[PDB]
């Protein structure tokens, strides 16, 4: 599977039949149809003790990985019951500034989307959590092209060292608080992983406020490769799944 003509999102269902399931992600967020749920709590993002370890090009995106063997960087509150530990973040992005995000807002596509992936500590580890309907919480943040995001630059500058699939680099002391927007207002709905295995284990929390990144920053994302070293160059771009049917779901808003 991948994002090409012959192995892209429209093909995934053949190996991953859940691709046509009842709670697939991403979705379009119709802002007028989302309903304010006054009982939704403010989100608690507690990243002060985060321990980043490594950055990896996995052939479909790059993951910044964290130590999730203790409650160091956690997400709580909002729609969530209990404590969700940060395991990794990654992005999805386009070949052009007018596409790249997975979620859309009133059909608007952003240039990219950041996913901070967390797992519910009552399930003990990530592999068990993905087998549960409330196993994961993914915090989604839109990126638009404008001013640079200073907190992103340390990521941008290491990408040369992980150009190709399977490459990793040490990536300690990275503070993911530098990727957050000012407001934590969000939409939330039950969904899935957006890449195979497409498991229906995610509480999605998608922030309303995008972060701005510069054209130079996103250009560096687009220099990455899907291929391994010594293989024909295929630029890592358009690694996003399009919006999937909402089916029997309501998107809730934390704000009016
Ligand atoms: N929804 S998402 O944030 O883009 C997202 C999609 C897919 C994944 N997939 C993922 O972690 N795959 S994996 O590491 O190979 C893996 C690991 C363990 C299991 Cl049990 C299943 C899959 C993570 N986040
Ligand atoms: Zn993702």
């Amino acid at each position: 599977w991948g994002y090409g003509k012959h192995n892209g999102p429209e093909h995934w269902h053949k190996d991953f039949p859940i691709a046509k399931g009842e709670r697939q992600s991403p979705v379009d967020i119709d802002t007028h149809t989302a309903k304010y749920d006054p009982s939704l709590k403010p989100l608690s993002v507690s990243y002060d003790q985060a321990t980043s370890l490594r950055i990896l090009n996995n052939g479909h995106a790059f993951n910044v990985e964290f130590d999730d063997s203790q409650d160091k960087a956690v997400l709580k509150g909002g729609p969530l019951d209990g404590t969700y530990r940060l395991i990794q973040f990654h992005f999805h992005w386009g070949s052009l500034d007018g596409q790249g995000s997975e979620h859309t807002v009133d059909k608007k596509k952003y240039a990219a989307e950041l996913h901070l992936v967390h797992w519910n500590t009552k399930y003990g580890d990530f592999g068990k959590a993905v087998q549960q309907p409330d196993g994961l919480a993914v915090l989604g943040i839109f990126l638009k092209v404008g001013s640079a995001k200073p907190g992103l630059q340390k990521v941008v500058d290491v990408l040369d060292s992980i150009k190709t699939k399977g490459k990793s680099a040490d990536f300690t002391n990275f503070d993911p608080r530098g990727l957050l927007p000012e407001s934590l207002d969000y939409w939330t709905y039950p969904g899935s992983l957006t890449t195979p295995p497409l498991l229906e284990c995610v509480t999605w929390i998608v922030l309303k406020e995008p972060i701005s990144v510069s054209s130079e920053q996103v250009l560096k994302f687009r220099k990455l490769n899907f291929n391994g070293e010594g293989e024909p160059e295929e630029l890592m771009v358009d690694n996003w799944r399009p919006a999937q049917p909402l089916k029997n779901r309501q998107i809730k808003a934390s704000f009016k």
